[PDB]
C-alpha cells in the first residue's frame, strides 16, 4: 500500500493514540463527578443499639432502633463550583494533548514509512556497487592473466569486494528492522510500499520564516497548552482564596426511632419515662459556616497558588521560546534540505562521469584500479546521499507543519502523490 | 575476573536493583495496611468539659468528664475488601517489575563488561597499526637516504603516523571511561577480565523466529505486566461500582461520665436535676448505611473506571506489538551478527594478503607508499570490525533471551566459557 | 557580546531557572501551611432547623436556631509537628534543587555559546578548504590547457569541489541552528561573540583525581540531595510511628440557641416544656484520644516507611557511585583533551608540510592531483579536530567544577579571558 493507506490502517489501531483517546474520555467523563457534589445527596440510614447502664444508670437497659432518610443540598459553596470548573479546564487541557498525540501518529507513521523506503535504496545502491566492484574484479583478473596489471590489482578489487559484502549484509538487515518498525506503528507488515517517484520530484521553497512563526504562535498545540495550563494555575489561585468564603448548605430528613427500656430501676418508678417511645420526625434546615481564622493556612495557600502561577507563566515562556526555535530550525533545515538535494543531484552526475572514465581508462591501461574502485565508491555515496536528502526534505516539511500545530491527514496526501512505483520490502 | 564473577559481585551491591527490591518489599508489606481496616479497631477516649450557661441557662454551670473505650468492626463493607484485593494485585505488579529490573542488571553488566573488552581490542589494534606505520616510516626513510623515493614518501608516512597517535590517544581514553562504566554497575574495578577466546568461538543459528515469538508471548516480563495491569484496571471498575452497595458496621463501647453542677439556678430548684451524675454505660450496635443517590457521582466514576480499563487494554496491545518487534528484531540482529562475523573474518584475510603485497611491492619500487598505508588502514579496520562483530553476537544472544523474558544467571555462564585469556584493563 | 555578558542576559530571563525559583518559593511558603495546624482555629457557625414530629411526637413541632463561635487548639499532637518538620526538610531539598538548576544554566549557556563558536570555526575552515580546492581546480585547468595533465585531473578536482560545496552548505546551516540554541537559552540573538583567542590559549593540568573526588564527595549537589532525601526517609519512619501516640486537643466555644415550639400537643399541657427556650453557653475542654489497636495498620506503615528508607539509602549509594564515575570521567576527559590538543597541533604541521610538497610536486609533474586533493583534505581535518579539541578542553573544565558542585559565575569569568577577537555569528 502507499503512505495514505498505511496511515489509515494505523489510525484505527495504534494502541498509543487510542490510549490517549481513552485518557481524554476519562478526563471529560470526570467533569460529571466534579459537578456531582453540586447536586442532591440522598442516603438511607438505620441503626440498632442495645444500651446497658452500670452506675447511676444501673438497672436501666434499652433497645433503640432508628432509620432516617437524609438529603443534603449545597446552597452556596464556592469550592464545590471551583472544583467543577477546574475539572472542565483539565478535560480541556487533556484534549489539546490528544490532538498533539494525533499529530504524532502522523509524523511517526510518515517517518516510519520513509525509513522502509530509504532502507530499500541503501540496499539497492549497495547491490549496484557490489555488482560494479565485481565487474572491475573480474576484469583486473583478465588484465592480470595477460600480465598487463600486477597481482595487487586483483587483490585490491577482491578486498574491497569482500568489504562491500559485509555492508550489503547489514544494509539488508536494516531494511528488515525498518519494516518491524512500521509493523509496530501501523500494526501491519507490508510486502511493498509506494516508492518516491524521483522524476516528478520537486522541492518547494517554504513560506517565509516570519509567516510560519506567526501562525505557529497561534496554532502550535504545545504553546496552546502552556496557555491553558497557565489559566488553570490562575483558576487555582482563586480556589485557594475560596478558603475564606462561608458556605450555606440545606439538609432535610424524615426518620422514625423506637426505644424500649428494661431493668431494675424500670420496674416501678413509672413517671412515663421508661415507657416505650416511638418517635417520628421531619426536618429541614440551613447551615451557615464561616472560617474566621485558621492558623494562617488559607493565605499560605493563596501565596503558594500564586508562586505556582508564576511557574505556569515561566513555562509558557519556555513553550514560546521552544515554538520559536522549532520553527526557525525547521525552516533552516527544510531549506538546507532543498539545497542539499541539489548538490547531491549534481555530485551524482560528476561522480558518474568520473567513474565512467576510470573504468574506460582502466580497460586500456591509462587509469589505475585504485582510481576505478575509488570513483566507484564516490558515485555510490553521492547516490545514497541524494536519496537520503530527498526523504529528509519530505520529513522536514511535516516538521514545519507540526511546529505550526496544523499537521493533518491532508499533508499526508500531498506526499502520497510523490509516491508511485510499488517496490518490495522483502530483500529477495 | 570473568563475566560470571563480575556479575555476582554486582548482584549483591547494585544500588539500582536493591532500590527496586525495597520497592517490592514495601509493596507487599502494604498488603497488611490494606487488610488492616477489615480488623477490629480499638481506641481510648477521655474528655473534660466545663460548661457555663448565660441566658435561660444563666446561673447553671457544670463540670463533666468522660472516658469511653470504643471498638469498631466492619461486618460487610465491599470497598474495604476491594482495597485489600487491589493492594495485593499491586504488590504482584511490583513483583513482575522487580524481576524485570533483575534481568536488566544482567544485560547491563554483560554489556558493560564486553565494552571494556571491545575497548581493549580497539586499543591493541590501534597499537598494532601504529607499530606498522612506524616500520613503514623508518623504511621510507632508508629508501629515501638512497634517493630511491621522494621526500614525500617520508612526509606522508609521518603525517599518517601522527594521525594514528591522535587516535591511540583517545582509544586509550575510552578503555578508561569504559572501565568507569563497569565500576558504576558492579561497584568494583578490575585489573583484568577474561577475554573472548577467539579460537573456540562459534556462532549458533538462533531458534526459529516463530518459536521465539511464541515463548516470549507467554514469558516476556513486559507483556506480563501489561496483562496484570489490565486486570487491575478491571478490578478498579468493580471498585467504582461498590459505591452503590450499602455497608454494615458493628460498634461496641464502655464508658463512664461524671457531671457536677453549680451556680445560682442550682441552689434550690432541686428536682434531682442538678445532682451530681455518675453514669456508666455498655453498648453494642449495628449501623446500616445505603447510598440512594449522590449527584451522579458513582456512575461518572464507574464510567471513568471503564475508560481507564480501555486504556489499560490499549497498552496491553502496545506491550504485545512491542514484544513482537523486539523478538523479531533480536532474531534479525543475531542472524545478521553471525552473517557479519563471517564477512569480516573473510575481509580480514583478503585485506591481510593485499597489505602483504603492497608492502612486498613497495620494497621493490613496484607499490606506492599511499598504497601501503591504505592497505594498512584497511586491514586494521576489518580486524576491529570482526572483533566488534563477535561481541555484538554475544550480546544479541542475551537480548533474545531478554525478549523471551527468560534471561538468567545461566545464560551468563554459557558465555563465561568463550572467555579465557586474562587481559589487563590498564593501558600501560 | 562575550560569554560573561551573554550569561547574565540569560540569568535574568531563562524561563526554566525562573520556573525552578517559583518552585522553591512555593516549597518554602508551604512551611506556613504546615505549621498552620499548630495554631488557633477559629470558626463561626449558625443553623436554623424546623422540626415536625409524626408519631409519639405528632402534634409537636419546633423552630430552633443556633450560632456558636468555636475555637480549637492542639495541645499535644505529634503528627501535627512531624508535618511541619517534614515540610521544612522538603523546602530544604527543593533548595538544593534550585541550586543544581542554577549550575545547569551556567553549563548550558557556556556550552550553547562555545557551540556557536565551534560552529563558526567549522564554517571558516570549510570556506578555506573550498578556496583551496578552487585554486587547485583553476590550476589543473591551466596545466590541462597545455596538455600537461589528463582531463581526469580537472574532472577530479571538480568532483571534490562540488562535494565541499554540499558541506559548506550544511556547515552554514549548523552555525544557524547553533544560534537558535543560544537564543532559546539566553533569549537573545547575537551579531557577534568573543571568539577563543588561539594565541593566549594554554591548557592546565587538572587537580589530582583524588582531590577532585574528595571535594565532590562533600559538595556535589546531587550527592547532597541523596543525603537530604535519605534523611527525609528516616523522618517519615518516625511519622509512621506517631500513629501509636495519643493526642490532646483543647476546644472552646460560646454559642446561643433559641428554640420555640408549636402545635396541637403544645396548646395546653404547659408544664413549662413548650415555652420558648433561649440558652446561652460557654465551654472549654480537653480531649484525649489514644489508638489501642488498628488492624495492624500502624506497623504495616512503619515497616513500609523503613523499606522506603532502605530505598532512599540505595539511591544514596547510586548518587555516590555516580558522583564518582562523573569525577573520574571528567578527569580522564580533560587529560585526554590536553593530550589530544597536542597530537592535533602536531598533525596540523605534518599535514601542512605534506600538502605543501604535493602542491609543489604537482606543479612540476612529480605529484599526482589525487595526492594533492588528499593532502588538502587531510590538513583541513586536523585543523578542525584541533579547533574542536580546544573547545572540549574548556568544557571538560566546567564539567569537573560541576562534579565538585562548586561551578559558579567566577569560573565563567576565568574563561571570559581566553576570549577576545569579536567574530560574527552570521555566515555572510
Ligand atoms: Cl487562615
Ligand atoms: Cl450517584
Ligand atoms: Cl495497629
Ligand atoms: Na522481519
Amino acid at each position: 500500500e502507499n503512505l495514505m493507506q498505511v496511515y489509515q490502517q494505523a489510525r484505527l489501531s495504534n494502541p498509543e493514540l487510542r490510549k490517549s483517546a481513552a485518557d481524554r474520555d476519562a478526563a471529560f467523563e470526570k467533569i460529571n463527578e466534579a459537578r456531582s457534589p453540586l447536586l442532591p445527596q440522598l442516603g438511607l440510614g438505620a441503626d440498632y443499639t442495645y444500651s446497658n447502664g452500670y452506675r447511676d444508670a444501673n438497672g436501666i437497659n434499652s433497645n433503640a432502633t432508628s432509620a432516617s432518610l437524609q438529603l443534603t443540598q449545597s446552597i452556596f459553596d464556592m469550592s464545590k463550583w471551583r472544583a467543577l470548573t477546574l475539572q472542565e479546564k483539565a478535560a480541556g487541557i487533556q484534549d489539546v494533548t490528544y490532538q498533539t498525540d494525533q499529530q504524532t501518529l502522523i509524523l511517526n507513521t510518515a517517518t516510519a514509512y520513509f525509513n522502509v523506503l530509504n532502507a530499500i535504496d541503501v540496499l539497492s545502491y549497495t547491490q549496484a556497487q557490489k555488482e560494479a566492484i565485481y565487474r572491475q574484479l573480474d576484469q583486473t583478473t583478465q588484465r592480470f592473466n595477460v600480465g598487463l596489471v600486477a597481482i595487487t590489482d586483483v587483490q585490491n578489487a577482491r578486498a574491497q569486494y569482500d568489504t562491500v559484502l559485509a555492508n550489503e549484509l547489514t544494509a539488508r538487515n536494516n531494511l528488515d528492522n525498518a519494516v518491524e518498525q512500521l509493523r509496530q506503528i501501523t500494526g501491519n507488515y507490508y510486502p511493498e510500499l509506494a516508492a518516491l517517484n524521483v522524476e516528478n520530484f520537486k522541492t518547494d521553497k517554504p513560506q517565509p520564516v516570519n509567516a510560519l512563526l506567526k501562525e505557529a504562535e497561534k496554532r502550535n498545540l504545545s504553546l496552546l497548552q502552556a496557555r491553558l495550563s497557565q489559566d488553570l494555575a490562575r483558576e487555582q489561585i482563586r480556589q485557594a482564596q475560596d478558603g475564606h468564603l462561608p458556605t450555606l448548605d440545606l439538609t432535610a430528613s424524615t426518620g422514625i426511632s423506637d426505644t424500649s427500656y428494661s431493668g431494675s430501676k424500670t420496674r416501678g418508678a413509672a413517671g412515663t419515662q421508661y415507657d416505650d417511645s416511638n418517635m417520628g420526625q421531619n426536618k429541614v434546615g440551613l447551615s451557615f459556616s464561616l472560617p474566621i481564622y485558621q492558623g494562617g493556612m488559607v493565605n499560605s495557600q493563596v501565596k503558594q497558588a500564586q508562586y505556582n502561577f508564576v511557574g505556569a507563566s515561566e513555562q509558557l515562556e519556555s513553550a514560546h521560546r521552544s515554538v520559536v526555535q522549532t520553527v526557525r530550525s525547521s525552516f533552516n533545515n527544510i531549506n538546507a534540505s532543498i539545497s542539499s538535494i541539489n548538490a547531491y543531484k549534481q555530485a551524482v552526475v560528476s561522480a558518474q562521469s568520473s567513474l565512467d572514465a576510470m573504468e574506460a581508462g582502466y580497460s586500456v591501461g591509462t587509469s589505475t584500479i585504485v582510481d576505478v574502485l575509488d570513483a566507484t565508491t564516490t558515485l555510490y555515496n553521492a547516490k545514497q546521499e541524494l536519496a537520503n536528502a530527498r526523504y529528509n526534505y519530505l520529513i522536514n516539511q511535516l516538521n514545519i507543519k507540526s511546529a505550526l500545530g496544523t499537521l493533518n491527514e491532508q499533508d499526508l496526501l500531498a506526499l502520497n502523490n510523490a509516491l508511485s512505483k510499488p517496490v518490495s520490502t522483502n530483500p529477495e
